[PDB]
């Protein structure tokens, strides 16, 4: 995924129906064999930490870790984003990376409406809106994954 | 899926093992090329809103949107079900549809035990039981998706 | 039209209908007709525009409130204009049954002057 | 022409020929010529019409009686008009050898005013 | 048929058994894509009309029409041979041809023994023998068509 | 034949030349496996019997029998149309049908010019023109069947 | 431009460049722009013509002599004109950096009069 | 040639024997579809003109023309290198290029021993040695071209 | 080559890239199996001998011999064009042909600038320009043959 024309469905001119439709887990494939490179090409990992009276948005570059290798937990009033991947063999050699992050949390932040999104280039953004609207009510619905 | 005999596993007589087992994301495929048609054949979108002293069940017809295009959020004490899909090309032309819904919420409704289900025909039902039992305790377990 | 508003106890609307319903399109060298069912939008809430030689059909109405929860309809339908279509004079009709018909007769009813009969008809 | 009538003892006609004989069609961006052999039909029996932006060539004559059995010729030939063809001024020629030539020069002899030389030629 | 070596069975050296044995309906195939051409190369359509005291033979060139497009009927003491074909698309364009023929009939001609034959080159000959022999008796037998 | 797009040549977009060109004997194929159905969808079998001073046309619905199973004979001044087919196995079971018809004949009807035609939907029409023109002369010509 | 002439001891020219260098062409229903790098030809030595509804770009200069051996540049570049392109008003621009931009905006900014609102809008 | 790994034999790891061994006429193939580019990446066309008492070497960049499109002739005491190619269609459009060169010749230069070579990158070098050795004698031998 | 559409590259619509690109050595292939024929269809072999004060052009029809079978040498002030081919087997039989030519040479003709060309139809033309310009200088460059 995100490597050529036949990935990245439905933008797939070689049939458009069933040939090369797959999940986005193959985003790191171009970087799997690429070693002399940076954190998926951005400056730093945590792009910004916005903490004001109207929003709370934090953007993290996670292009070097697959979404399966990325997990977020909250331990003792700290926003912890930790991503560990096994040793990966490339055209150059073998590399294992591991990062642990912790972030303080402002008072009055409700975690029941915090939404986190991953962009195509490999940036995970955690967005929160301050205490002006919304209620802790949440009604989820079934979402069918896009296999092929 | 839900289009012929070889979809809808395990009801698949042409091998029964590994040939045509796929996720339910292809439910809208018969309606993908069908335009002169209705909201997946039901009367209206929201089938019913049950609000009594024993249950709270709301059924919504979502047959015109894929489960990936359906998302539910709660904003300022309102049950909001919003589903947006990109323009879809069929045998007739191009159509883009978008619906936004909001619903008031009765007092004393706990969102921690509200369960939403999607039926085969494309109906999303949000069910809630009144304040007589259950506790906010929830113990989830890993569920492996059914790919093939 | 105005039947979106009575959504109380009538969450299935008065008439079941989905945004972006159309009947048929006839495309040939004689005519170009586009019939669209717009029964769920008021006459003043229907907008049709042609941008970059392409027909755009959009129907949107204000969110109609009721006892339980307000409902809104909004869709954008796009039809490609074939070659020779002149947006400056595209015909349009809205029947009383909620069907909007967009026609185009190509204005090709001219009598052919070129009638070779005897010798060197030429041109003009 | 008039040689269809002498069919007595001459069932093979004076000149063997089949309805719908043509020589060549030249289709390019400069000209559009259609040459058709119409030697078996009288000049007043040849009709050429353009319907729905398409060229129609039809040749029919009255059944020419003779000693044994009358003979008639009737055919309808259809040629599609390419893009940019204007039926209102389509050229046509009928040579003396029974060949009908339908021409179209596209009227594209205009001099291009857009001659960029020094700076910001723009338009008009 | 009548276009190359592999047609025209049994004169078919590439197997001789079952490969390219077909009916003679493909006689016009060489002329299907050939437009700048004549009535299948003969002078005129009706080759000759023989009307004497011993025979009645009329030969008609029907090479421009398939045998399926050729039909013969008798209307009001006239031998009518009419052949109409739909518009045919070739390498040059589209052509539709139609011919109607009528022929007077000598007195004393019995139609019960008139035989019409089609030659390979596309000539239909109607042969009749004068009133000297034969009887109106006719005993037909089953003829199996030669498919392959 | 008369079942999908690849039958019914030359209306055959998948090659247009030699792939799926076949005789019209497969007209009953859609009804071969269809049992809960009518006489090929018309009201009755004999559509009409026209008997006037200018024409004699009789239309018979024969959609339930193949043309090979349909045969017409005249016995003792009666127009007899009889069609018998063997037992046919479908998705439902086994059925054998047989019909025998007889029709009186008006005086002065010449059988030498009576033409019978079968339409695509399976209707056999017997047409006759009254005694005002035509002669018993008939000149047949060879017609090549359309195999492929 | 005039830097072709100093070819003495400078056989690699002042700026390396090949005849027929262009930047980008944008082809859509809104605009048709053709940008060509013509830095190696003088403004008076650049000729652009449209023949048979097709854009021709040619750049040729006189052979520029020097101490050792004269050098000349001559090329003919051909661009096909898409459908709807009017050569009589084709835009053209020549930037100061030796880039010649040939534009075409399609003149499709007309306001669509066909606005169906209530009943039988028809045409005109 | 000079585009990937399987060209440029014998440096061809995918078999090494007979698969992708071809002549060097495909040197311009990478530049065939490349238009926004320079004279095969060098500064100018004629790299240098060496004219001294010991050698006469002139290097010309001919990377934009195939060796078949390059021809050298001498007209009236001038070294003329002229290369014309037909219009070439690329991913961008159509381009036709033509160059004519003329070069003066020092006195005492014998053309019988002048050797011209083409390098891999597309540079044609004309080398001459001054009047100190060699004789006009030349004994050529048969050279078999390397096809595959 | 010069026999159908798939030869004569790049005029090759069936792929245009690598399928049927070959050298022009197959020019005689149509005449290889053709015997009842002439010297590749021209009148005579030597078309003309131009000998004036401005040019010296001689055109020879060599369509009956392959370029490999054609060799030109000069022996004792005579232009000799000799072409010998082995016995060739065709649909008719076996034929061996051999021709020897000699031509006188005008005084003052420099052979260092004489150019000979072979046309597509099989005509070899030897062209010479009189003593008004050019010098015996000749600078050749490498030309890659066009294999495929």
């Amino acid at each position: 995924m995100d490597r050529r024309f036949p990935p990245f469905s439905p933008f797939f001119n070689h049939g458009r129906f069933f040939d090369d439709v797959d999940f986005d887990r193959h985003m790191i494939r171009p970087y799997w064999a690429d070693q002399t490179m940076l954190t998926g090409h951005r400056v730093g990992d945590a792009i910004d930490v916005v903490n004001n009276d109207q929003e709370y948005n934090v953007s993290v570059d996670v292009s070097q870790f697959e979404p399966e290798e990325l997990k977020v937990n909250i331990v003792d009033n700290q926003l912890i984003i930790e991503g560990k991947h096994n040793e990966k063999t490339d055209k150059y050699g073998q590399v294992e990376r591991h990062f642990v992050r912790k972030y303080n949390l402002p008072t009055g932040v409700r975690p029941e409406q915090i939404k986190s999104e991953l962009s195509n280039n490999g940036v995970l953004t955690v967005k929160y809106e301050k205490n002006q609207e919304q209620q802790p009510k949440s009604i989820p619905i079934t979402i069918v994954p896009k296999r092929n």
